[PDB]
């Protein structure tokens, strides 16, 4: 739980990137990872919508009740993603963005508007807002702060195009509204609405905001909203809280890996520590978010001014604040005092941890400094450390020369990690930070202690004439120094000497040899004055105390300790490099010792095996009494992930560093433990009784069913309710029509209007192919670029060729050079649509030729309204129009169109019954813009009555 062991064993965790780590505590599936990652553009919007959403139209999804129901989210949770909405059209900015759906009753369309506001000028002296009332007409709300005594005010879209001008001089605290119109050309670019007020002498004061207005198709909008929502449910954070994180971290409204990483770091910080979301964010290295959202006070005011000294923290960034300890400054210093719960002195130490460079206690008051001091204090706070402990521990890890200052985000994160790992470790071990500090750090403060004077005298008289040949130096040396040290045996001391020599602790690299030389040469006992080098020798002194602690602190088998000191190489050391003193290393020695003791008596065999290459896994297995394969797969597992010492199968068993890593694989795994007088009706009726083609046979209605039939019985009367859905598709059974239609779909959108050709033939002469081009001529229409016309064609021939279309009437030929294999268009210059009415001769210069006949003009436009449903029961036919009946109407798309009829009421009796059964005719039909019927598919719904 909480993934504590994953935190405990950094080696195992090290294999994986934090990004994956997120998967455990906060819910984000690999695919969800993908859903977050995909980029959303307006072009992409439709497909990604098909991607992210099913058949549902965005008009259906946009309804607020529908979302709540679908997501199973509370109204508040829903309100967090989407700007709040009133009963009225009025909507307001929430989290510095406006999100407004706008539907026009005329069109029957759903369009979602999103506006971005960013202040270029002022932000004081100005407040401007923009609301979309409808297409092309917007309401502008602007209020004035600051004073300007102007003759008139001009609201300008750009330097040129003033939206509004006022003869009166604007006054204080009055938001004034003026209706303004913005064009589609205007909307496309994020424009700057600038309010300039001119007073005779000023002459003017200027304040302006940059608005980004985005039009969203129903589909894409839901997608982007989707990411906002999925984030909030899974991470379990507020959409505003996330908003701060995203807005803070990267470009507006984009969810990135870094952003996820930040959500994760915070969650981890808050899971492990009492810390609330806002404080954990700063731990994550963030700046205090000054914004106020959700009717909550900003992170900053809540952080600093929940209590009141008697002043609201301005956080201006202008004010110089006296942080030194030893001075009484502004109330601002007092502000800091209540917030952190610190004295002036300790605050000074805080500032110093924040910035070593800052000579006097003065602060810029910007966000960076506030974040830096707070970082120092929280750095102390999350772990169980006072500022003293945080200071020693920072110097001990070795970091604190280094200041928070401007520090790499990468480095702040590293610092966070180191602190987290060690703190959890000390916490487990029952060791204080100071105890750790005395042992870790290379400090060794220079002083002639009585203890030191005594060691030296004994050793000095002891070592004075030493002959290397006669005896081992360490051996001879061991009892002298041990004698000085309290309760250390000769062996313990000898092990210590080895470690000291390997470590070389000091600003001056030190060796016992260096040490002895200095002693003989320079040192005199009982003399106060001495060579400055002494600081370095003092280094030796504290260092020995240090090394000794490692042995006692870790609790290592003494022989094993000698082994580590004598051959750190086995422990994965550089073997040429000094035995490591790090946090990573100290834990390593400790885990190694515990392991040795666990081995117990057998440990001699193991450690001995350890001296040579003889120790292996599965040998290790017998000792641990774990299954051999467990160790072996630990090894495989080690080999696959990347580690500080790399791990290879040859090596998995022979070198110790791999062994320690493999064992951690073990720790992780073990942790996971791994009569009739109603209608005696048929119980349904949906079979294609008949299917009919469009009038022209160009388009048709593909099979889609009338889901069920219901009925209510009355005296002589019958009420039957039906739910038939309509489908319109443009594809032929097969042939040229499909090709032409494919061209229309590929090259153009729905309602567009254009000419297609009925009869295509191969030319006698000029043709080897018996193959023909499939032409269609597009017009300027709903979606047309510059051109009046474009000639579209589909060519079967694989080989590259030029296609030319010649017109006898026109006497001009549209040309395409090296047309694409599948489909291509020859643009028309000095385009006249009338020309294309005339007979066209199309050919490849190479073997293909075709002659086109029977030109037809077609209008693809179908209002959902024009399409109908017809019914035959009894004497009278019944009809139902789409506008009333179609709940949501489909966006014009060439690909397909679906129409939904809510429910329809139908006649019965009459419908005369034959063979005691009768059917109710239901036929779906449609009519396009040019005036042909797209097709129709007729259905039957049978009914049975009494029996004669």
């Amino acid at each position: 739980p909480g993934l504590e062991q994953l935190n405990a064993s950094p080696a195992i965790a090290g294999l994986m990137h934090q990004a994956s780590l997120l998967g455990i505590n906060a819910s984000i599936s690999p695919e969800l990872f993908n859903i977050l990652t995909e980029e959303i553009t307006e072009g992409n919007a439709e497909e990604l919508y098909k991607k992210n959403f099913g058949n549902i139209e965005p008009a259906s999804l946009a309804m607020p009740e529908y979302l709540k129901r679908y997501y199973n989210l509370s109204d508040e949770e829903l309100s967090q993603f989407i700007g709040k909405a009133s009963n009225f059209g009025q909507q307001e900015y929430s989290n510095n963005q406006l999100i407004t759906p706008v539907v026009n009753s005329s069109d029957g369309t759903v369009k979602v508007y999103r506006i971005t506001r960013e202040y270029t000028t002022n932000a004081y002296q100005m407040d401007v807002e923009l609301f979309p009332f409808g297409g092309e007409n917007y309401r502008l709300d602007y209020k004035f702060k600051n004073f300007y005594n102007a003759s008139y005010l001009s609201i300008k879209l750009n330097d040129k195009r003033e939206l509004v001008r006022t003869e009166g001089a604007p006054q204080v605290n009055i938001e004034y509204s003026a209706n303004i119109t913005l064009n589609t050309a205007d909307i496309s670019q994020p424009f700057e609405i600038g309010l300039t007020r001119v007073l005779p002498s000023g002459s003017w004061a200027y304040a302006a905001a940059k608005f980004t207005v985005e039009e969203y198709n129903q589909y894409s909008f839901l997608l982007k909203l989707n990411k906002a929502i999925r984030l909030s449910r899974a991470t379990e954070l507020s959409p505003t809280i996330l908003e701060g994180i995203v807005r803070s971290v990267n470009l507006q409204l984009d969810i990135n890996t870094d952003v996820l990483g930040k959500v994760f770091l915070t969650k981890y910080y808050m899971q492990r520590y009492a810390i609330h979301a806002e404080t954990a964010l700063i731990l994550c290295n963030a700046p205090i978010s000054q914004r106020s959202y959700d009717n909550q006070p900003s992170q900053f005011d809540r952080l600093f001014n929940t209590p009141l000294l008697n002043g609201q923290y301005f956080s201006t960034g202008d004010e110089e604040i006296d942080l030194n300890s030893g001075s009484t400054g502004d109330w601002r210093k007092t502000i800091l005092k209540r917030a952190f719960n610190i004295d002036d002195v300790s605050l000074f130490r805080l500032l110093k941890i924040t910035d070593h460079d800052n000579k006097d206690g003065k602060i810029k008051n910007n966000l960076k400094n506030l974040s830096n001091l707070y970082i120092g204090k929280l750095l102390a706070d999350i772990h169980q450390l006072t500022i003293d402990e945080l200071d020693l521990l920072l110097i001990a890890v070795g970091e604190g020369k280094t200041n928070l200052s401007a520090i790499s985000d990468k480095q702040l994160a590293t610092l966070i990690r180191k602190l987290n790992t060690i703190t959890s470790w000390l916490h487990t071990q029952k060791w204080s930070v100071f105890q750790l500090f005395i042992m870790t750090s290379t400090s060794y403060n220079k002083t002639l202690t009585p203890e030191i004077k005594n060691l030296l005298d004994t050793v000095y008289h002891g070592l004075q004439g030493f002959d290397k040949d006669k005896a081992d130096l360490l051996h001879v040396m061991a009892p002298y120094i041990a004698a000085t040290l309290q309760l250390s045996s000769e062996n313990v001391a000898h092990s210590v000497l080895l470690w000291a020599d390997k470590l070389q602790p000091g600003d001056g690299a030190m060796t016992a040899e260096k040490f002895w030389d200095w002693l003989n040469t320079k040192y005199t006992p009982g003399s106060s004055e001495a060579v400055e080098t002494q600081e370095h020798i003092v280094q030796y002194c504290q260092a020995l105390a240090q090394l000794e602690m490692v042995y006692h602190s870790t609790g290592i088998n003494e022989n094993a300790f000698r082994l580590f000191v004598t051959k750190p190489e086995m422990f994965g050391a550089a073997t040429g490099a000094a035995p490591a003193h790090d946090a990573l290393s100290l834990i390593m020695l400790t885990r190694f010792a515990d392991w040795v003791n666990a081995l117990g008596e057998k440990a001699s065999s193991v450690l001995a095996a350890f001296e040579a290459n003889s120790l292996t896994a599965e040998q290790l297995a017998d000792a641990m009494n774990l299954d051999a394969n467990l160790l072996l797969q630990a090894s495989i597992q080690a080999q696959n992930h990347q580690h500080l010492p790399p791990v290879t199968p040859e090596n998995a068993f022979s070198c110790w560093t791999s062994i320690n890593t493999i064992l951690q694989w073990v720790n992780v795994a073990q942790q996971l433990n791994v009569y009739a007088e109603d209608y005696e009706i048929p119980s349904s009726v949906s079979s294609r009784k008949d299917y009919g083609w469009g009038d022209y046979y160009l388009s048709m209605v593909y099979n889609g069913d009338i889901p069920t039939i219901n009925y209510k019985a009355a005296s002589s009367d019958l009420k039957i309710y039906i739910s038939p859905k309509l489908r319109i598709i443009h594809n032929g059974y097969e042939g040229q029509k499909r090709n032409q239609c494919n061209l229309m779909n590929k090259y153009g959108k729905l309602g567009d209007k254009f000419i297609v050709y009925t009869s295509l033939g191969v030319n006698p002469n000029n043709s080897s192919n018996k193959l023909m081009f499939y032409p269609v001529y597009q017009y300027s229409g709903n979606t047309s670029g510059l051109n009046q016309g474009r000639l579209l064609f589909h060519r079967d021939t694989t080989y590259p060729s030029k296609v030319e279309a010649w017109i006898p009437g026109a006497k001009r030929s549209l040309t395409n050079q090296n047309a694409a294999i599948g489909d291509d268009y020859a643009t028309d210059s000095l385009n006249k649509p009338d020309d294309l009415k005339q007979y066209i001769f199309m050919t490849d210069s190479k073997g293909t030729a075709t002659d086109v006949s029977g030109p037809v003009e077609i209008n693809t436009a179908i209002s959902p309204a024009k399409v109908q449903i017809i019914v035959k029961a009894g004497g009278k036919e019944q009809t139902f129009t789409a506008d009333k009946d179609v709940s949501i109407q489909p966006s014009p798309s060439f690909d397909e169109m679906n129409y939904q009829f809510n429910a329809l009421e139908i006649d019965g009796s009459g419908l005369n019954f034959i063979n005691n059964s009768a059917s109710i005719d239901v036929t779906f039909t449609a009519f396009a813009e040019d005036g042909r019927k797209l097709g129709y598919e007729s259905f039957s719904i049978p009914v049975t009555l009494k029996v004669s």
